[PDB]
């Protein structure tokens, strides 16, 4: 069998790192790709540049916003080619989980650096003509079965980012993360988000409610992960 | 047959574009990949993204270098692809002359403005690991036959600068010219410079004089190609 792809998304400190972490313990069919912006905020030469450009971007996001993204995209390739290329060898319905994709990069978080400006025209549309490219090339066995979006509040966001204690993470106001919410809502709830890649459209969506805690108490999330899953 | 790939290398305004418009027309079997940034300067978005981002980069190195330097070799890889796959192919004795390679922008270029400080050390290493990966993705289908070192001094160039009047090459100094005649001296006339690119070390390299105008006068140059080509 065909390894499925399942993209997980969702708004800062919604709780992607926890539910992925829940997930891939519960079957040997089941594995995950983190995120490799999470592991740089935390010796490697990758971390050492997504440390110092994770920082400095949060510290002036004008100067930096175009090199953080295409970097951040870059490495998510590579770390899901390299998932691909490997696991779920002889499982017999083998799924892969993605904390966030390549078009969350693009369409959420490079859009709202452009919207926000701290990304003039020139950087968003090379970033936009990389992006494209880098894809086509690189990254068509990445292309999505389906897309699991934890949606959380803004509010609950903010109060989880306090919880987690990233420094560069402690400056983002709720507006930044309201901002944000409103991109999810619109690409994953709505739909109404056009892209560059026609087959999102038709790519099922599974939205589950993460506001309550879930650490302790998973069981319903995860029965809708399979009912999905079945469908796919 | 296999498509021979020959790279043109050589300073600014050494007269590269002058050659490779010289052998385009003397063979049916011989074609030409231009460089990207070149036609920057002369209606695509590329162009347009290119116009900015050059005139960016030469108004201020130290906050564009890294952006410039990654769309400029984006650009050239693609083009380079993109006319590897005409129908050069069919022909007998089949040359693509490229003018520049991915190896210049990297170990020329991008390094000189590493070194003259105009990309910090995060920047210069996403950008190596950036060309290191997308490179040994496309492994052996851009990889050179050999190499073409159109060699002239920084004096040569900085007149031939002024009277081909390029806006955004009227503030080059010749210091500047001497940095990349000196790392072209190095890598393809005293072979000192290592790469990343272990078949480089093996790769046979032509050095041509072109001091002296050779637009009307250019057929021992062309002789001198030939031979080469013959001995790959
Ligand atoms: O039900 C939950 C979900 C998350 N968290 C905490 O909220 C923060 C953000 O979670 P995570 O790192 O998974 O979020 P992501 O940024 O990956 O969406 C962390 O301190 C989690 O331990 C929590 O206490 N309970
Ligand atoms: O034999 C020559 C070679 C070049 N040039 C001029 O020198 C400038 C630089 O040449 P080219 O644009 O080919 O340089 P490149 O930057 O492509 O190496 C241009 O104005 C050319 O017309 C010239 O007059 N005679
Ligand atoms: C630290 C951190 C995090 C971890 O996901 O990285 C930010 N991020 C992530 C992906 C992207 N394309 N752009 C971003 O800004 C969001 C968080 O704050
Ligand atoms: C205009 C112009 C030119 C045209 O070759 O582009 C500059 N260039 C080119 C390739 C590269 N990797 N970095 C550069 O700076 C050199 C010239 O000035």
């Amino acid at each position: 069998t065909r390894i499925k792809k399942i993209s997980i998304e969702g708004n800062i400190a919604a709780g992607k790192s926890t539910f992925v972490n829940i997930l891939k313990q519960l079957s040997e069919d089941w594995e995950v790709v983190p995120e490799p912006v999470a592991r740089w905020s935390n010796l490697t030469m990758e971390q050492k540049n997504g440390g110092n450009v994770l920082q400095m971007m949060y510290e002036k996001p004008e100067r930096w916003s175009f090199t953080f993204q295409t970097y951040a995209c870059l490495s998510r390739i590579r770390a899901q080619l390299a998932s691909l290329n490997g696991k779920l060898k002889d499982a017999e319905k083998p799924v892969l989980f993605f904390e966030r994709s390549v078009y969350s990069d693009r369409y959420i978080f490079a859009s709202n650096l452009y919207e926000s400006e701290s990304m003039n025209e020139t950087e968003w549309t090379i970033y936009q003509d990389w992006h494209d490219w880098m894809n086509n090339q690189f990254g068509q066995s990445l292309e999505l079965d389906g897309i699991i979006y934890l949606q959380a509040t803004p509010e609950t966001c903010l109060h989880r980012i306090y919880l987690r204690g990233r420094n560069e993470e402690q400056g983002i106001p709720l507006e930044y993360l309201e901002k944000l919410h409103y991109k999810h809502e619109s690409w994953l709830l709505h739909r109404t988000l056009k892209t560059n890649f026609d087959y999102l459209q038709e790519v099922p969506i599974l939205t589950l409610d993460v506001n309550e805690d879930f650490k302790d108490k998973y069981e319903s999330l995860v029965e809708k992960v399979k009912e999905f899953l079945s469908t796919l």
